[PDB]
């Protein structure tokens, strides 16, 4: 089996996209938020506290033939922008981009975070790290492509992110029209249940391009770039007028900047992130300080390859038994 559905981003900026999935019988369809960098399926319910909920599509188990409560289990998950959300669990059918799974875990929210409430585009997270990091207790839960892999015809899925444009998510199968040239594949350690992998270096603008390792993960959740501050200070030193500011929190640059682009290495490979793509707008609406999309990653004690770098690419993530990640420029 394959699936395939469409992602798009939920703002101008690309701050998080969105893919349908129907959850139960008759389906109930909801937008939710693939993440790379974690394992919970979860979704705004009926089950949510009223004050919580403020224009998301909510999913009520009680309206779903298929749906079982799984009795006893509970989960709660911390995110690392400090969101955070809780609630119980119901077993149902999944089904995205046409690939069904019985039986998944789809974890109701009694609870959820002030930045979920405020944000009426995402009606949940559909988590695709390793299983090992699910939080449903005291069994811990499959995630979606762990339940479906089986049944896939080859054990993947891939991320096509689009820069202020829909993209693709794809499960089994690659697409060898969707990128450019050849798929460059890396090591995967799951240690930390995390897609982590080392980079190979980096190059500023039109810059010499640096060897160094950097460990870091990719993780479609997180928006930005986040990197050692050797590296994004050689970065933002190329834009004139960009500082670091305690204020706003991170690296601010003139609106008025045109921005270098940014190269990542892979094995022997590289892919180039265009400038435009680490533009994220004023700081506050009008104002000529505009915020960078390459940032720090000191004081998160882990690099993320988050939306900025993995758009810029079409991405494997391939769920073998020894997991690898390819990218392709595209
Ligand atoms: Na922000």
């Amino acid at each position: 089996s394959t699936g395939s559905a469409t992602t798009t981003p939920i703002d101008s900026l690309d701050d998080a996209y969105i893919t349908p999935v129907q959850i139960g019988t008759p389906a109930q369809t909801l937008n939710l938020d693939f993440d790379t960098g974690s394992s919970d399926l979860w979704v705004f319910s009926s089950e949510t506290t009223a004050s919580e909920v403020d224009g998301q599509t909510i999913y009520t188990p009680s309206k779903s033939t298929t749906a079982k409560l799984l009795s006893g289990a509970t989960w709660s998950i911390s995110y690392g922008d400090g969101s955070s959300s809780s609630g119980d669990v119901y077993t149902d059918t999944v089904s995205v981009g046409g690939l069904t799974v019985t039986g998944q875990a789809v974890e109701s929210a009694k609870k959820v975070s002030s930045s979920f409430t405020e944000d009426s585009t995402i009606d949940g997270l559909l988590g695709l790290a390793f299983s090992t990091l699910n939080t449903v207790s005291p069994t811990q839960q499959k995630t979606f492509f762990d339940n479906a892999k089986a049944s896939l015809d080859s054990p993947v899925f891939t991320a096509d992110l689009g820069y202020h444009a829909p993209g693709t998510y794809n499960f089994g199968f690659i697409d060898t029209t969707a990128y450019t040239g050849s798929i460059t594949y890396t090591a995967v350690s799951t240690k930390q249940g995390f897609w982590e992998w080392t980079s190979t270096g980096y190059a500023v603008g039109s810059g010499t391009f640096k060897s160094t390792s950097i460990d870091g993960i990719a993780d479609t959740g997180t928006t930005l770039l986040y990197l050692p501050a050797t590296v994004v200070s050689a970065y933002w030193a190329q834009v004139s007028g960009a500082k670091s500011s305690s204020s706003v929190g991170g690296y601010v640059f003139p609106c008025s900047a045109t921005l270098p682009s940014f190269t990542f290495g892979v094995g022997s490979a590289r892919i180039v992130i265009p400038g435009d793509y680490i533009d994220f707008g004023p700081i506050s609406t009008g104002s000529s300080s505009c915020f960078g999309g390459i940032q720090s990653s000191a004081g998160i004690g882990i690099n993320i390859f988050g939306d900025v770098a993995l758009k810029a690419a079409f991405v494997v993530f391939n769920g073998a038994t020894t997991p690898t990640l390819g990218f392709a420029s595209k």
